[PDB]
């Protein structure tokens, strides 16, 4: 989408994964989908380093909707979660520095139920726009049919254009037509900043494992169709919360680093551990995810239970990342010719190779000749960063 | 099995699911399977409070044994990786108040292919006990029939008797017979410390919760023969390695405390990061898994993606473990009347609650009346202990 938003991957934080959808703000008010709950968000992403790292939009997901819509048939935020509007959290999360992000359905209903967008485009895209929405996630629940779902992902995106105002526009277009007809990726692309492919993320070792192998086994599909203004999109970042360990969170951080995902963190930033806080932030790695080049990355080699993926980045720099698939033993031993990464020319004539996970160590000069040797743990990565070199 | 050992399930570490098989030692002489591992544990034991919160036993799984018998028809350890042989390394492990496991096979291969037992039962023994072996783990791999299978194990059972060394044996023959025939546990209580059930175990969530399910499937066969003497093998303690969050780690030391599960962690205790030694050292939970008694836990429900686990304890009290299985979205609320908890005595007329995962903490006195309501991490657990008021 040529709106000169999304020249990188967008960085955040969504609320689904952790938060879904809790209505019952009497008996789990820490947990329920509040106007207090964004708020207390927004502060945090402030006084917690958040926004400094580059994580900018706060964005709401299902379950922030009125049942129905007003006199004048415009949606409405909920009148008991949200009672000031989203119009007031807009002005609440402008004034900390930071960008809002909403949800709707190009369809009859939201997949919880609440009011679809069908009928409405342009009322619904000029509501956002009067609230300050800075972002739209664009989900494709209770679509009749393909040609339904296309008109729809395709009119919602001129109607945010027609508003005049700057809203990243993310998609899930790819993702309800699967089970019809495979997608077309130029097509997608010219409508939306990002596309959700797969199914929903989970807090599970598995969740992130069955992400990266439908990315890998379709990856002649959708890598090249990336870059400044469409990013693909492999669901949110649940490293904070409860399922992965501590090898399967650095592998998440890898790999959508690698993957020019967009960075939307689902976690409750009120409660997490300062190594997940310190991986989330990690300075180096948001630096690949945001690599201005904006190539997206690849799976390079499988076998063994190993994978090596690799990202090119500007100057002659790549990004390795190497996979320990097997989930018994101890860590696993890995040697590769440097010669085979970043196409023969990260290394020519020489690289410096830097370690920045699961630890931050400069390894030295690699020759064009020389032999990488690491130790992967189990479910977990090693993360290379390759700068190519004259010296030496 | 009444040699008077595994009157409490047997507490140690074994090498297998974190060290497996590596012969590299050319390459990786940290990590091979060699006595200068077992040496080094060894130490850790004894310096890192291991043996002080009660594990006892390092133990050798497979790939310890040279390719062939020696010129006698005896087992030998590699003469390379344990160039001083078993008996010296049992010497050392003896003098730091250890005791030594090693494991061998019913048929005629161990898993990994080195010398099986079949044939040579008696000889095995003997050499076992001379060596001054403390514990020994008998695999089932390489074994043609079921009575091959039964009577090998009640062979070695003999056999170790015979010898006159206090030795536990750890058996496999329930895991090797079930895919033909459900094995009769009262028969294999009789000739064992305590038995494999289930496949092994390895460094994942998927694992944990396949034991824990084949657990509950199998528990009106397996719960009531466990007591003093003789325990249902789950498999070992992953706690400290790669694949386990935080809350997964609470979760397995939590129900192999409810299981009166033998404790063997398999994990590299020269790297273990200070959360998972506290969780594998703590007294409470320990005290639970180690309780006289001797009861082993059962399932009281499952429903909503929760599972309710309880034990009965010595002294009128009960632990009570929740588990939330929902893999997604945040902690989870959960509630119960006190009054289904225990039998309906737990809590009749009262008891005092305590936490003791993921934290330790007091929740006070419940009436018979009462609800015990917690909020459940997702592949978290919450273990409770009641005392009763009388
Ligand atoms: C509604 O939809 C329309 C339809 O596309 C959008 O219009 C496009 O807006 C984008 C983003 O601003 C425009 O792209 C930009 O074009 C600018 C001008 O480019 C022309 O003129 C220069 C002279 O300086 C020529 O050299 C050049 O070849 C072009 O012909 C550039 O200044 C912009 O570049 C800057 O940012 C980009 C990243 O976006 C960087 O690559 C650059 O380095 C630089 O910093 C940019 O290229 C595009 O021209 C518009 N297209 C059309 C058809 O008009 C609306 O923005 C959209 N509105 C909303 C609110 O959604
Ligand atoms: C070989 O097999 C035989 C037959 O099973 C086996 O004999 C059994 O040994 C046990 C334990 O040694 C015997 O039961 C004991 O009886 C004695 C004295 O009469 C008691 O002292 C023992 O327990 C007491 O002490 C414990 C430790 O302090 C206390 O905790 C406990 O409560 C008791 O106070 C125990 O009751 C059992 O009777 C015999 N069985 C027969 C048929 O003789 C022998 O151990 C095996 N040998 C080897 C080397 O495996
Ligand atoms: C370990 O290996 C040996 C040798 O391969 C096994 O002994 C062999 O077992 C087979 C299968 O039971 C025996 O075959 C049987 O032979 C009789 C004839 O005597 C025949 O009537 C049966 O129908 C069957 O074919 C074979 O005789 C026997 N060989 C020897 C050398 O004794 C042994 O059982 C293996 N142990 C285990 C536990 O698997
Ligand atoms: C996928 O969709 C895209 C964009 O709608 C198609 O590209 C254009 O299609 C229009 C209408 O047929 C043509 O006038 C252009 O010449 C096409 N190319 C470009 C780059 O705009 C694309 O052809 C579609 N089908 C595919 C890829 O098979
Ligand atoms: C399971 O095995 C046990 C022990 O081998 C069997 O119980 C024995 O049965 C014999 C014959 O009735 C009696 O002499 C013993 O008194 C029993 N021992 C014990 C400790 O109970 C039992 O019969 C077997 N059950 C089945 C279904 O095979
Ligand atoms: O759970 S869903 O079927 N998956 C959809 C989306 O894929 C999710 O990301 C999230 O936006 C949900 C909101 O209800 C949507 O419903
Ligand atoms: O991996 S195995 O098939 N499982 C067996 C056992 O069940 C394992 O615990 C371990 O002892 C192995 C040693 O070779 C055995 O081989
Ligand atoms: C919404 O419902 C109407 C009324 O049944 C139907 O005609 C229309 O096709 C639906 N819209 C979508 C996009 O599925």
């Amino acid at each position: 989408l040529d709106n000169g938003l999304a020249r990188t991957p967008t960085m955040g934080w969504l609320h689904w994964e952790r938060f879904m959808c809790n209505l019952d703000c009497q008996e789990e008010p820490d947990s329920c989908i509040s106007e207090k709950l964004f708020m207390e968000m927004a502060e945090l992403m402030v006084s917690e380093g958040w926004k400094d790292a580059g994580y900018e939009y706060l964005c709401i997901d299902d379950c922030w909707m009125a049942p129905q819509r007003d006199s004048e048939g415009r949606l409405q935020a909920d009148p008991q979660r949200f009672p000031h509007g989203i119009r007031q959290l807009a002005n609440y999360v402008h004034s900390k520095g930071l960008k809002l992000g909403i949800y709707a359905d190009v369809g009859n209903k939201t997949c919880a139920g609440f009011p679809g967008s069908f009928g409405y485009y342009d009322i619904d895209a000029q509501t956002f726009a009067d609230w300050g929405v800075d972002l739209l996630k664009f989900d494709g629940c209770y679509c009749d049919s393909l040609e339904n779902l296309a008109d729809g992902y395709k009119h919602m995106s001129l109607a945010l254009n027609r508003t005049g105002r700057s809203i990243v526009y993310s998609c899930e277009w790819p993702l309800y037509m699967w089970p019809f007809q495979k997608p077309n990726y130029t097509e997608i692309r010219q409508y939306c900043n990002h596309w959700r492919n797969f199914a929903d993320i989970d807090d599970s070792w598995k969740s992130i494992k069955s992400i990266l192998d439908w990315t890998s086994f379709n990856q002649e599909r959708i890598v090249d169709v990336a870059g400044p203004g469409g990013w693909n999109d492999p669901d949110m970042l649940v490293i904070g919360n409860f399922g992965l360990s501590w090898n399967q969170q650095v592998t998440q951080m890898a790999l959508w680093a690698i993957m020019a995902a967009p960075l939307f963190m689902s976690n409750d930033l009120r409660h997490i551990s300062p190594q997940a806080k310190a991986l989330l932030q990690d300075k180096d790695v948001i630096a690949i995810n945001q690599d201005p080049l904006g190539k997206q990355g690849y799976q390079l080699r499988q076998g063994d239970n190993f994978e090596v993926w690799e990202r090119p980045l500007s100057g002659l720099a790549w990004a390795v990342a190497m996979i320990n698939r097997q989930e018994i033993g101890g860590p696993r031993s890995y040697t590769i010719a440097v010669a085979s990464l970043g196409k023969g020319v990260a290394c020519n004539p020489a690289c410096f190779i830097t370690q920045l996970l699961p630890v931050k160590r400069k390894l030295g000069f690699y020759e064009w000749t020389s032999r990488l040797r690491s130790h992967i743990n189990p479910t977990g990565t090693v993360l290379l960063q390759l700068e190519n070199t004259m010296q030496m």
